[PDB]
Order: structure tokens, then C-alpha cells, then sequence
């Protein structure tokens, strides 16, 4: 029999541009999987629903999906819609894989029918530690943060990773957001011969730190999370932002293995650059992998199978933890330039 | 004394690009208002908070704002964050004006300290009726929709507007989404000499309708809401999409009166195209108008003043209804072209 898969997101409202990315990625994945034989000859059929990223409509759509007899949902796109809908899908035993990326609590409620293919913002911590250890290979590290949840969380994760690998974290310290005078910190970095700094925080502080570091001839390599990557960074720091490392999502449309999909999209006059194209494509590939590998139609069997075995996707190999979040998923690492551009690795 | 205004949105996480638009618009508005004399000489001071568009962090930020003694909030950006935060601000008598655009229920709970500067998606109905009546001036109208909440809602609003103005709505009908054969509908349009159609629905149906209409030489002008404006429309319809009218948000960065702001933004290497730049700038201008006009510091007095008297902003003159939504706010009207481009009016 045909296998129906609901695809839910914004066809209307303020989030429609991202919704278009989602529906385009799901449609292409379905076509591609069918052209390779479907699920042991059975075709996938996408059934699209617009929830306008509106909670009330999300609930209407979820109830319609239940009534329609559909067992698998790729969606929804926004937190305010995915959250109430997921309550209905969990109660009804319907598999839901979301490509939307906000709200950690979605997967913290013990739901067993829920999964995501968007990596959590916090994943940047282990990803940075990995790059520092495999590629940078610094000798004397300092880790700095601005005492706020975002930056301190990430700096603590980087510290844990680096310490776990026996790296030399010389010191770990917090600074005050809004700080314009980094003279004491930079002088300490120089005296302690620090060759690498990870800064958990935002671009204004990073830019000030970089300007002051270069003003005293520090050769230190700096790195931070996406929050330091801003077009007004190189504005504060000038030439001093050159060479800064930053984690940001990988540009999946640049992966050579994805060029077939990039071409199909461009041929249909669809922009392939949008991250939700790829994240949604990957959710479909994950579902298809589970259906193929298990031979089962039962949602829970599929979720357990993916948690156990993972899937290969257009965003790379994926693995999930027991709560349905991705485990060990990597943002890319980019080198910043004085002109605000950034290149991979 | 300095007047503190909290600005809350995403400096981190998946919504950071829109958050940057928000903080840039608020910062520029604050600078511009101060350069014109502030509030009777008192300077506005923006205090920025990152909620990462995460509900738990939004609540933390709201409680911090309460503790910090701040009376006015421009934020938050996302529904899942603005909703729980607004409960705290309402309880504490803090004014909150959101520039984010999702979720109608925000303003349907009887809260008196809450307002928005983003126009609701449903505003497109009266906006279309207005354009049809003032500019198109058709003689025989038909209104078509696909029986789904989005399209039928909008078609009903257009019908109400046109009927209220004594226009000749010849017929009103629903079609089935997924319909590929519009032969009967188009033949009816031809027989009834229909010169204008409003279609409430999405691009696949509009594209099919347009292709078939032109295949029989219909001269009918078609129009629909933003959901029919898609780069794959002209893909289905080809040359038949030429001349289609569509409502979409106005390009505020193209308004000549806004070029000073566009220049300040570009000078700081900030993209001025983003709608949240303007919507947020306008929220600051609204607050400043109320502070100036009333001479009061009390949040509720400011909200009542704006509801009574409105404000002039970079997104045009604004008025609000008693629930704090914009009243009579207009998206722009655009003419679609065969190549997927669109021009104003």
C-alpha cells in the first residue's frame, strides 16, 4: 500500500518562507526515495498541512491527521505549534519528527514518539572542543565567558571537553557584559602565554577583546559560538576579526554529495540554501530508513530503531539519544574575515 | 532621568538572524529619538536581553526585567517566548509591545498592557478589498476559495468588504484543494463575463486556475493573498502569472522617508531589508509618542493613549483596537511577473 506521511508547517503567515523550505525538502526527499524503490516497492506519499505556525491551527491539523489515519508526521515547524501538537501525537501513538529548532523542552517531557532533526544550540560546545582538539591543537588555553546562560553554558561545555581530553586549560574566567576595557584580561593572556581562547558570549565583547588583543600584538587564536558571528563584529574589531573561528550551521547545499538535490531544487526555481530544506529532507530519510530496516509500520518501533541504529542523511550520519534529540551533531567551523565574510575550516 | 526600555529577542539560537533585525531597529530608533530631543530632554536607553526564543529563558528575562525596575518592553520576538513573558508583564503592570507576528491569541486574553506592531495575517482581507475598490474598480467579481481556514477566511473578508461597498459580487464558491481540472470554473467565469477574481488559497490552485483561464483567453484580473505568491507559481502557470495581484508586506526600506535609516543601517554594515527592523523601530516610536503626548510614566496610561490616538511610524500611521492589535493595517499590493519577480502597485 502507499505509505502516507504528513508534512506540517507554515504555508501562510510570517513563517511561510521557512515553511516553503520545509515543504520543498520533504517533497524532493519523497520523490528521490520513491525513485530508488520506495519502501520495498511501496511509495511514500506526502500529505501537506498548513498550520500557519499558529497553536490553534496546529491542534486542528493534529486532530485532522489522527482522523485521516496517518501514522507519521514530519513537523511542525515552530515551537508554539509543535508543542501542543506533540501532546496529541504522543497520546495517539503517532510518530512526529520535527525539523524546527527552537525549544529544548519539547524533548524533555518523556515523550517516546517524538524526535528532532535540528541540532540544539548547545551542541556547539562539544563541536568546538572537537575542532580545538583535532585541528587547532593549542598548547595553553584560556576559556572566557560573560556570566550569562548562553555563553557560560557553552564555555563550560568546552572546558569539560577539553579537560576530558587532557588539554591544558590554564584558566577559566567570567567578564562583565558591556565591558569596553579588556586591558587586564589581555595583559593576563600575554603574561600567561595563552595561544588559544574560547569565548562564550556575544559579538560586542568578542569584538572589543579582539581589538585589544591585536593592539598588544597577541598571536592568540580566538573562537566562539554563533553569537559572536555578526556583520557588525568586524565593525568594532576591524582587521582584528581576521582568522577568528566560529561555529555556525554547515552549509549543506555546498556538500558535493547534495548537488543532485541542489539541481532539482534550482530546476523547480526553489532556493536550495535554506537550512530547513536539508533538515526536513533528513527527517524524511530518517523515517524511510527506519521503515526499511525494521519492516514495521508501528511508530514506536521506528523511533526505537532510529535511537538504536541511526540514519545516513543529507546532513550527515545522525544518531539520537533516548529523549529524541540528536547526539553528537556538529555545526560547522568557519574562519571569519575582516570584511565580514566567513569560509569553512 | 534616563528612561530604560527593555529590548528582548534572539541574540542566539535559530532565530538570531531575525533577532539581529529587531535589535538593530530598536537601537537606531533610540538613537534617532534621542537626537531629536528624547522625551522632553530625557534620553531613552535600550537594555537588551537575549531570550533565545526559548520559553524558559523568556520567563527568566521577564523576571529579570521586573527585578531591574524596567517599565517598558519591546519584545519578545517569538510566540513561545512572548506568551509566557506577557503573563508576567501583565501581572506586574509592565508595558509590552511585540514586533513578532505569529499567534493571534496573544491579544485575545484581555490583557491590557500588551500591544503589537506586526499586522496579523488576516489583515490581508480588508487590504485587498480596499485595493479592489480604489484602484481595480472591477464590474463583475467572483470570489473563490479552497474551503480551508486560511483561504476561506480571507475570501469571506474580501466578500464582506466588497459587498459593504455595494460592489457586484456575482458569485462566491469553494473548490477542492489538489484540483487540477478547473475547466468548469473557468467556463463559468467566461459565461458570466467575470472581470475580476479574488482567490483565497495557495499557489498550486492559483497556478492551475491561471493556466486554464489564459488557455481560453480570459482577460480576468486575478488576485490572492501572500499564500499564492511563490517562486514555483510561475512554474505551474508560466506566462499566465503575469499581472496577478498579491498582498505581501510592504517593503519599508523602499519608502523614501526611510532612507536616512537605511543609510545608518548600511553604514553600520547592517542589512536594512528585514521587516523586523522596521516593525521594531515602529514599536519604539509608538512608545516614545505615548510618553511624549501623555507626559505619564504609567504603562497603562500609555497603552490607552495609543489605543485612543495612534502613532506615526516608519511603517506608516498606526492605530490599535482595544485588544492591542493593529486596526486597518495594510500589507502592500504587488503585481506578479512571469519570471517570479514582483513590483509594487
Amino acid at each position: 500500500d502507499d505509505i502516507k506521511v504528513a508534512v506540517v508547517g507554515a504555508m501562510s503567515g510570517p513563517i511561510a518562507q521557512w515553511g516553503d523550505m520545509e515543504f520543498n525538502g520533504a517533497r524532493q526527499a519523497i520523490k528521490d526515495i520513491n525513485a530508488k524503490g520506495g519502501i520495498k516497492g511501496d511509495k511514500l506519499v506526502g500529505v501537506e498541512y498548513d498550520d500557519a505556525c499558529d497553536p490553534k491551527q496546529a491542534v486542528a491539523v493534529a486532530n485532522k491527521i489522527v482522523n485521516d489515519g496517518i501514522k507519521y508526521v514530519i513537523g511542525h515547524l515552530c515551537s508554539s505549534s509543535t508543542q501542543p501538537a506533540s501532546d496529541i501525537y504522543e497520546d495517539e501513538g503517532i510518530l512526529m519528527i520535527s525539523p524546527g529548532a527552537t525549544n529544548p523542552e519539547l524533548t524533555q517531557r518523556g515523550y517516546q514518539h517524538i524526535m528532532r532533526t535540528a541540532g540544539l544550540d548547545s551542541s556547539q560546545g562539544p563541536t568546538a572542543a572537537k575542532y580545538i582538539l583535532e585541528t587547532v591543537k593549542p598548547q595553553r588555553i584560556a576559556i572566557i565567558h560573560d556570566k550569562q546562560q548562553y555563553g557560560e553554558g557553552l564555555a563550560r561545555s568546552v572546558q569539560d571537553g577539553l579537560k576530558a581530553a587532557n588539554a591544558n586549560v590554564v584558566f577559566f574566567d567570567g567578564i562583565t557584559a558591556g565591558e569596553k576595557d579588556f586591558s587586564a584580561l589581555i595583559a593576563r593572556l600575554k603574561k600567561e602565554n595563552i595561544d588559544f581562547v574560547y569565548y562564550g558570549g556575544y559579538y560586542p565583547e568578542m569584538g572589543q577583546m579582539l581589538r585589544q588583543a591585536r593592539s598588544v600584538g597577541l598571536k592568540t587564536q580566538f573562537m566562539g559560538p554563533e553569537g559572536v558571528g555578526n556583520a557588525s563584529l568586524s565593525n568594532i574589531a576591524g582587521d582584528a576579526a581576521e582568522g577568528m573561528l566560529v561555529t555556525m550551521p554547515k552549509r549543506y547545499d555546498q556538500d558535493p554529495a547534495n548537488q543532485g538535490i541542489v539541481d532539482a531544487l534550482k530546476a523547480d526555481k526553489k532556493d536550495p540554501s535554506g537550512p530547513y530544506v536539508w533538515i526536513t529532507y533528513a527527517a524524511v530519510q530518517s523515517l524511510a530508513t527506519a521503515l526499511e530496516r525494521t519492516g514495521s509500520d508501528e511508530p514506536l518501533a521506528l523511533v526505537k530503531d532510529l535511537k538504536a541504529n541511526g540514519a545516513n542523511t543529507v546532513i550527515g550520519p545522525l544518531n539520537w539519544d533516548e529523549k529524541g534529540d540528536l547526539k553528537g551533531f556538529d555545526f560547522g567551523v568557519f574562519q571569519w574575515h575582516a570584511d565580514g565574510s566567513s569560509t569553512k575550516a
